[PDB]
């Protein structure tokens, strides 16, 4: 049910993954500046110059597309989340807490831009908790606690 609750508000996100993806990453870097170092292509870009940056928005679109694809799966997601854990632990080297941060940002963006109400905000935090716990369990399998 919590996946359905989020998907009933995903339309505005999927409608413009570039704009919303750019909003999410811009906000992440503004509110959690230490995360920007984790993107070597973007690390060091002055904050005022991120909202207008097409490459930032394009990567935000990649992130949100994958998250959509996953949702739409409604928890039967292994062929999906295992590769993502693998690349994020071993290639991008993203500590697991950062996924909690981007999920806090996405809740806010969806509240403001996608009509996500109080119950939907809870549903999204629950679904992101499912995703993050699975990423964490796969990180552990790889040696990353
Ligand atoms: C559930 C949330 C997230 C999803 C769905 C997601 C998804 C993706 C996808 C699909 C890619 C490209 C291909 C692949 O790895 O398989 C990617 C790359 C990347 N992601 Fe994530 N990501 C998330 C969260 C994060 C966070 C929290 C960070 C850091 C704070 C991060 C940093 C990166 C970096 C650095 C790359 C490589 C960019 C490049 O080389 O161009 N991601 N992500």
């Amino acid at each position: 049910a919590d996946f359905d609750a989020v998907l009933k508000c995903w339309g505005p996100v999927e409608a413009d993954y570039t704009t919303i993806g750019g909003l999410v990453l811009t906000r992440l870097f503004k509110e959690h500046p230490e995360t920007q170092k984790l993107f070597p292509k973007f690390a060091g870009i002055a904050q005022a110059d991120i909202a207008g940056n097409a490459a930032v928005s394009a990567h935000g679109a990649t992130v949100l597309k994958k998250l959509g694809e996953l949702l739409k799966a409604k928890g039967s997601h292994a062929a999906i989340l295992k590769p993502l854990a693998n690349s994020h632990a071993t290639k991008h080297k993203i500590p697991i807490n950062n996924f909690k941060l981007i999920s806090e940002v996405l809740v806010k963006v969806m509240q403001e831009k996608a009509g996500l109400d109080a119950g939907g905000q809870t549903a999204l935090r629950n679904v992101m908790g499912i995703i993050i716990a699975d990423l964490e369990a796969n990180y552990k399998e790889l040696g990353f606690s």
